[PDB]
RNA sequence: GGGGUAUCGCCAAGCGGUAAGGCACCGGAUUCUGAUUCCGGAGGUCGAGGUUCGAAUCCUCGUACCCCAGCCA
């Protein structure tokens, strides 16, 4: 429960409603992100819990900011998240003829007029946050003049900027949006749905309430910036022949630490190529979180956990992470990899290797076990071996043992380095029978696995507030480590996510893992205190 | 000017009855993942009043922060 669900209950009880019908209206001007996941869960979830319906409407009243590529994707992630919309996919453009008819009703009703003030002029006549606005000189044309002038616009008689249809409200209203907000503006551009049928397009406020009304939306849910805008939402409906009046309710938008949500900023990262695509694993997009290896179920859990309120908030990464962890920790099977390898060599070992039985999930034996190749020329991660240091350091020391993963307790007893004092091999002796702890991969059967380590895209918690958010990117957001993993991973499949023991949770894909180079994405590392 | 919001570190409940819940942090128990799991702790109701037996919840004066001056959504 949250404040919106309480309002829904009150109405259901008060008989104000007999069903709930919500909607998710993204403008197809970019890809969906974690913020849209919060909105998708709210709207689609509410509907399903309340045995109602929820529509997917692409608010496409601005041909110049949107592309078909986006509608294609939006649909994809909405589904991938586990949500189904009611009936066909909608579009504001479907109501483009209804809206025109409504603009004409307002006009006939004397509530709208073709203004001819330039764009700089409408701003000048607009007033300020404290000083009131002033009436346009064209404010009082006749219904005949307005009808005539509107069609003129529609026909293409007027140049872009040369004219716009305005609502005749109150130029001194403390609500700046009520200062004769524009209803229709001229754009000689092609629409991705209506082609070049319309040379005039409707503004958001005009289109939103009407679409909502036509679809029969009971509760229009949106973010807080549209609180003032609600005044125009109710005015439009109140002033036209429409049989329903959907009610708007605003909730705070999600803000995530070390990342940016603005489609404009996200777009920029994508435009300027500072990230691969909208699906780059460091992007907070849905396709991004997906390619990174997040589970729709973990996102829905995230959104569920963060709550819905009217308070500006900024969730820490830690929370998002806890979510994929709590999922993957229980469903992912363990594996063995070495991101930064250093060849160990048990001179004490004789043979061409053998095989050791390993589990698929330590606390879940019913997930089965497996056979893995052992040898005297195995690899380990550098950080595991230490020539010296502390009484807490539970790994390999230049004079002690350690239990290799699911295998033998080796015991270092030498080493060797190169011209730059960098080790190359570590000579140790395996206890004939033993089967701190560490993880390995035999060199003989070591698949050359490219491992991709991801980190926070930005170096500052609130990059958005930075003067140049781009200049504050994290150069180590993606560190590509070539490594070695067990031959098991020879049979990985994009979609499947395993937990490389002791490291993190990894998954294939990343748009790169060919048959030769199995590239892997590190979804999230483990709690490492 | 107008619209909103103020509960530990971050989120966020109890809506007149006396500080949930998640995440973060800090300790202890197990674990061939320093993980998991498991107990234990630290910290909070903007300020100043009023009402009340009692207020986080109602009333008020402050103050702080956010949004609004796109022919963007
Ligand atoms: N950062 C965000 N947090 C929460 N909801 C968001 C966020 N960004 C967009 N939305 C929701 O997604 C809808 C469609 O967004 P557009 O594509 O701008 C909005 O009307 C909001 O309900």
């Amino acid at each position: 429960t949250n404040f919106i669900r309480q309002i829904i209950d009150e109405d259901l009880a008060s008989g104000k409603h007999t069903t709930v019908h919500t909607r998710f209206p993204p403008e197809p001007n970019g890809y969906l992100h974690i913020g849209h996941a919060k909105s998708i869960c709210l709207n689609f979830g509410i509907a399903q819990d309340y045995k109602g319906q929820c529509n997917l409407r692409f608010d496409d009243t601005n041909p110049v900011k949107e592309d078909i590529e986006y509608v294609e994707s939006i649909k994809n992630d909405v589904e991938w998240l586990g949500f189904h919309w009611s009936g066909n996919v909608r579009y504001s453009s479907d109501y483009f003829d209804q809206l025109h008819a409504y603009a004409i009703e307002l006009i006939n009703k004397g509530l709208a007029y073709v203004d001819e003030l330039t764009p700089e002029q409408i701003r000048e006549y607009r007033g300020t946050l404290t000083q009131p606005g002033k009436n346009s000189p064209y404010r009082d044309r006749s219904v005949e003049e307005n009808l005539a002038l509107f069609e003129k616009m529609r026909a293409g008689g007027f140049e872009e900027g040369k004219a716009c249809l305005r609502a005749k409200i109150d130029m001194a209203s403390p609500f700046i949006v009520m200062r004769d907000p524009v209803l229709y503006r001229i754009k000689f551009a092609e629409h991705h749905q209506t082609g070049n049928k319309w040379c005039i397009y409707p503004m958001y406020d005009f289109t939103h309430c009407i679409s909502d009304a036509l679809e029969g939306i009971t509760h229009s849910l949106c973010t807080l910036e549209f609180q003032d805008n609600r005044r125009l939402y109710d005015w439009v409906l109140d002033n036209i022949t429409i049989p329903v009046h959907p009610r708007q309710y605003e909730f705070s938008r999600l803000n995530l630490e070390y990342t940016v949500m603005s489609k404009r900023k996200l777009n920029l990262l994508v435009t300027d190529k500072h990230v691969e695509g909208w699906d780059d694993p460091r992007m907070p997009t849905i396709s991004g979180l997906r390619r990174r290896g997040y589970t729709a179920a973990s996102i829905r859990e995230f959104c569920k956990r963060i709550g819905v309120t009217k308070q500006d908030n900024t969730i820490e990464m830690a929370s998002l992470e806890s979510c994929i962890r709590e999922d993957l920790n229980e469903n992912a099977p363990r594996a063995m990899a070495v991101i930064d390898p250093v060849k160990l060599v048990i001179e004490n070992y004789q043979g061409e290797g053998e095989m050791v039985t390993m589990p698929n999930h330590p606390n879940k034996p019913e997930m089965g076990s497996r056979q893995v190749p052992f040898s005297g020329e195995i690899w380990i991660d550098r950080a595991d071996f230490r020539e010296e240091a502390n009484k807490q350091y539970k790994r390999l020391v230049l004079g002690k043992e350690v239990r290799l993963r699911n295998a033998y307790v080796i015991k270092a007893e030498r080493v060797e380095k190169d011209a730059e004092g960098n080790i190359t091999t570590i000579f140790c002796t395996y206890d004939a029978d033993t089967l701190g702890v560490i993880h390995w991969v035999s060199a003989a059967h070591a698949l050359p696995v490219e491992i991709r380590l991801y980190d926070r895209l930005f170096s500052v918690p609130n990059p958005g507030a930075a003067d140049d958010f781009l200049s504050v990117i994290n150069p180590e957001s993606l560190v590509i480590k070539q490594g070695f993993a067990e031959p098991s991973l020879k049979d990985a499949v994009a979609g499947k996510a395993f937990q490389f023991e002791r490291e993190g949770y990894f998954c294939l894909d990343s748009r790169h893992s060919t048959a030769e180079k199995p590239v892997f994405n590190r979804t999230v590392g483990l709690r490492d205190t």
